[PDB]
């Protein structure tokens, strides 16, 4: 087991990961019921400038990056984790 | 039913629905987004990409405008 | 359909309504997921004095009273619309 | 003066704002997004269509571009 | 000073207080709750075993009743 | 198998344990209780009564003392 965050965000996302979809400039990232502020943390925890920031529900994380180029930036960096 | 669920919780619920762009905001009664959220999500609607839920307010993604519009003349159907 | 504060209660209930348990000064409410709020919120604004206040998650509530004694009367009055 | 009670909690709470398109997207102090969002609701401004609070982020929807760079310069006045 | 930060909070946010065996409930305004939390738990007091944040509600879970009583007039003091 | 996908998840979201009376109070890493909740309301546990997740609490209700000590002994034993 790998600890930077990185693989603890790729290690959450094992087990709470359930769909990423994008649209403009951000990404619905589903998870595992109450996942959301779990995975958000870690995703806010990553420091990626290209995300804009996350707002987090109960499942549902929403990633706001300032163009749909850094948001498929963004989404793609997520997509090699899993 | 998960649309009549959502019908009968839109009763005492709902306050305001707007939308701009590809999303709808969905202003509910206090404390009842993740509510609504629960239901909508319940909904077997392709177009909705997501809802994230606040605390009395939703914002739902669809892909596009047209999606976005289709998604909440659904929603208006039930008021 | 009934528009007071407990006439909303009760019919928030009769969806969202899982389990109630109490413990010594507080009450175990359990709702559908994603209800704990909306049904505190609904609880909130039944204004009974015998309730010290609301914690909620996601799908639970928990309801503190100041005494036991108080507990009992709160759940048996939420009990009463189930 | 409506404006202090917002100002002074942003004195507090604030990290940042940044927007794009339709959107604002402000960081606060963890735990403070709902408290930033419920005084940004209170505001009650047709610009601003809705807020979306996390935890320590508030994603403020409003109409069109426009309107967020007009809702985002006012949030940034109080500074 | 170092309880400047929350008693400011406290200031604009508490609503009431009241404690009952281990308990405190703290109500704040719409919202703050997270906030008031966040500074609570930010102090490491060790008479408090941890708060869990609603939206408006607090509730503080201290060791025992008298450290309930203890935390709860620090938490007094500062109003 | 919930008790293994709580062990998993505890390894990076357990920060500390405690109790008192008829209560445990567990905190995680930050935005992780309601994560943790899931999982252990996923558990086949009688005597928990339920748990109420903040942001980085859970509280743990058990019915009495005796109740609490084995559902924090069966917590433990995962770390
Ligand atoms: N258990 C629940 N709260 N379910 C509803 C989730 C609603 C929405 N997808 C969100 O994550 O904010
Ligand atoms: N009681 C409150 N938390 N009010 C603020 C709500 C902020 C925002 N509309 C949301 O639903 O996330
Ligand atoms: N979808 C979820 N967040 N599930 C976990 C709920 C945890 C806990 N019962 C609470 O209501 O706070
Ligand atoms: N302590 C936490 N919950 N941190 C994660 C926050 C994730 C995201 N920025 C939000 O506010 O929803
Ligand atoms: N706007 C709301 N969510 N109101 C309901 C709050 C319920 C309860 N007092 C809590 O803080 O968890
Ligand atoms: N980032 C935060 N919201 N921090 C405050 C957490 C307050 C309290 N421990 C809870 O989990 O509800």
């Amino acid at each position: 087991q790998r600890f930077n965050p990185l693989s603890k965000l790729k290690r959450a996302l094992m087990d709470a990961f359930v769909k990423i979809d994008s649209a403009s400039h951000m990404i619905v990232l589903k998870t595992m019921p109450g996942n959301a502020q779990a995975i958000g943390a870690l995703m806010d925890n990553l420091d990626w400038d290209e995300m804009m920031g996350t707002i987090c529900g109960d499942d549902t994380i929403l990633i706001i990056c300032r163009t749909p180029e850094d948001t498929e930036g963004v989404k793609n960096r997520l997509l090699e984790l899993l």
